[PDB]
């Protein structure tokens, strides 16, 4: 989408796979969906360094309206969990220096059965922007014809446009065509800043596996369309939570950065462990994610239970992944040739090497016609980048 | 099986889930699997607390043996990775206080394609006697018949009785006859200590929930045989590893208390973290898992994405594990009458509960009348000790 947002993958927090659509503010005061809730997230994306190292974004998902909408037609926040209203709280997160993100829907409803925004596109688009909203969210759910759908994710983005505000239009359209027909990219770059392609990710090992080995399957198709103002996104980073492993988040946080992901934690900053902190905040792993060249990595190799996938930086450098997919036994020995990796310029004549995952460390200089040797632990990631040299 | 040990599960390491098969010494020294290795675990078995802790028993799993036997047909260590033999092996291993366990087949081959036992069965337990061994675990590939898969757990069982030495009989008699024919856990508890029932374990929390879904899928049938001198065993703790988050770690700690299992650590003791290893030495859950009164629990309900389980315990008191098989979101809100817990006598008239995992709290007194509330982390599990007041 040619609007000047997204020129790097968005970076931010969104609240949908920690906190879900808990409306119970009486049992369950400290997870429902209330504007008290995003106001402390809000406090602690600046008190924390999430803020410095780049997590801009502070995004509601489903869950925030009210069950109708107001006497004009328009969107309302609930009145009992947004007292308010979304404008109030616009102003609170700029005065943080953040951004702000809501949701919406294409369908009649949204997803979890709040007003959607058919037939209320330009309404709602000049709503966000009366709000001072910076980003949207829009799903897929309850539009049964594929005309409908490609229709309103046209029609919002022109409208968002006309809106004259920068919002950064978040698509679900390719994910929702799916069940129809093949998705169009070129089309879909032309009207979205970034597209969920795959199913919402969740708190599991499993969960993320699917997402790699969907997008290492698909790969053809969508990695050359990424690049400045529209990536894919294969969804939020679930690190900080409960379901992953040490390994297992090490091997979200190196892939995610490998893809040119949008990062979206879904955690609770509240409650997050020192080692979940310093990963999501790791400034080598960000600055590959937000490398300004643009270009979406990808599967290079895969077998014997291994993968070994790349992506190309600005000024010659590569970041090279490494995953163990064996989930028994113990660290497993790897090797290649380092004159495969980066299409064979990486490190010709020469490369540095630093280890950036799962501990940072400078590997030295490898001659064109060398071998990278590695041991990485099992459903983890070994993160390497390599930086062409003379010396 | 009435030779007077496991009276409370069997507690050790085992080095298959961590170490498997890698014969590679040349090119990983320091992992395969090597008289080394053993050496290696067995001071830190000492020097690190896992002894004090209960964990007595130091096993070598398939792997260990030479390709042939020798020319009076006994088994052999390998002579490069096992330079001095299983006998001074156990030597050592007794000098620091500790039992050992070595691995063994029923049918033609071990597993991984070694010298099995069929034929040689009391040669072998006089070998395994003279050695100094004192545990055995015994697996169950290439048999190609039901008969000979019991008639071998059989007679190997008593051969061993024969040598007069004290050696745990761990079997794998069920598991293989499983997909067959329903075993008979009155005659397999006859003649062995504990059995594994259901699939190898690996480093992942897909393998815990099966292990657990079969356990309470199967409860009808296997947790009333289950008592000292017999155990059901859902295989080795992977705690330590790689593929379980800490709240995956708790739970298969927890579950493996309340399903009075044998604990068999598999993991590197050299590289373990401090997180890990508290959890492994938690002195409270392995006492539960230690209860001398040796009764398995079992699964009480199931809905809603929780499970709740439970086991009596000696003088009136019970474990109770609650477990949050959602896999997405945060901390689930789960709420019970105590009157429910412990078939109606844990809390009558009252009870004090402790909650031990994942972290350790006293909760208070609770009426017979009360309703246990607690908040349960996606695929974690809160563990609570029941007191009785009386
Ligand atoms: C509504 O839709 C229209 C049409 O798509 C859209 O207008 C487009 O905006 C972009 C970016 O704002 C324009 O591209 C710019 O062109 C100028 C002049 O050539 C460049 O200077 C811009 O800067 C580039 O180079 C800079 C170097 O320092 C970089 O910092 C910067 O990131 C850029 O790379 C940029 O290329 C584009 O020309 C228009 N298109 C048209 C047809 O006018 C509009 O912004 C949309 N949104 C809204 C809210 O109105
Ligand atoms: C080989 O098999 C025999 C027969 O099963 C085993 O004998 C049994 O050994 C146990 C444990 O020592 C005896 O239990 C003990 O009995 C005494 C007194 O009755 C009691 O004080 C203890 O608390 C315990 O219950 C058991 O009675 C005995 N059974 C018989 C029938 O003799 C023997 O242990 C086995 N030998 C080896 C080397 O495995
Ligand atoms: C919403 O419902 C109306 C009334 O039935 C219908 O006309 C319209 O097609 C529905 N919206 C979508 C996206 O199908
Ligand atoms: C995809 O859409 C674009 C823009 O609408 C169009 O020009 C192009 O031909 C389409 N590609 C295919 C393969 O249909
Ligand atoms: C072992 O092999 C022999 C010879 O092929 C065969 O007769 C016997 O049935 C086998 N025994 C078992 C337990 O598989
Ligand atoms: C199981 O085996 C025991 C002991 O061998 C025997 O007494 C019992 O009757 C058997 N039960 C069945 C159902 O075959
Ligand atoms: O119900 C909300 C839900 N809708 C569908 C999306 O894919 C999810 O990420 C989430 O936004
Ligand atoms: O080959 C060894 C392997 N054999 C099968 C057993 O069930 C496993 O636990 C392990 O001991």
């Amino acid at each position: 989408l040619d609007n000047g947002l997204a020129r790097t993958p968005t970076m931010g927090w969104l609240h949908w796979e920690r906190f879900m659509c808990n409306l119970d503010c009486q049992e369950e005061p400290d997870s429902c969906i209330s504007e008290k809730l995003f106001m402390e997230m809000a406090e602690l994306m600046v008190s924390e360094g999430w803020k410095d190292a780049g997590y801009e974004y502070l995004c509601i998902d489903d869950c925030w309206m009210a069950p109708q909408r107001d006497s004009e037609g328009r969107l309302q926040a609930d009145p009992q969990r947004f007292p308010h209203g979304i404008r109030q709280l616009a102003n609170y997160v700029h005065s943080k220096g953040l951004k702000l993100g809501i949701y919406a829907d294409v369908g009649n409803k949204t997803c979890a059965g709040f007003p959607g925004s058919f037939g209320y596109y330009d309404i709602d688009a000049q709503t966000f922007a009366d709000w001072g909203v910076d980003l949207l969210k829009f799903a897929g759910c309850y539009c049964d014809s594929l005309e409908n759908l490609a229709d309103g994710y046209k029609h919002m983005s022109l409208a968002l446009n006309r809106t004259g505000r920068s919002i950064v239009y978040s698509c679900e359209w390719p994910l929702y065509m799916w069940p129809f027909q093949k998705p169009n990219y070129t089309e879909i770059r032309q009207y979205c800043n970034h597209w969920r392609n795959f199913a919402d990710i969740d708190d599991s090992w499993k969960s993320i596996k699917s997402i790699l080995d969907w997008t290492s399957f698909n790969q053809e198709r969508i990695v050359d369309v990424a690049g400045p103002g529209g990536w894919n996104d294969p969804d939020m980073l679930v690190i900080g939570n409960f379901g992953l492993s040490w390994n297992q988040q090490v091997t979200q946080m190196a892939l995610w950065a490998i893809m040119a992901a949008p990062l979206f934690m879904s955690n609770d900053l509240r409650h997050i462990s020192p080692q979940a902190k310093a990963l999501l905040q790791d400034k080598d792993v960000i600055a590959i994610n937000q490398d300004p060249l643009g270009k979406q990595g990808y599967q290079l190799r895969q077998g014997d239970n291994f993968e070994v996938w790349e992506r190309p930086l600005s000024g010659l450098a590569w970041a090279v992944a490494m995953i163990n997919r064996q989930e028994i036994g113990g660290p497993r020995s790897y090797t290649i040739a380092v004159a495969s990796l980066g299409k064979g310029v990486a490190c010709n004549p020469a490369c540095f090497i630093t280890q950036l995952l799962p501990v940072k460390r400078k590997l030295g200089f490898y001659e064109w016609t060398s071998r990278l040797r590695s041991h990485i632990n099992p459903t983890g990631t070994v993160l390497l980048q390599l930086e062409n040299t003379m010396q």
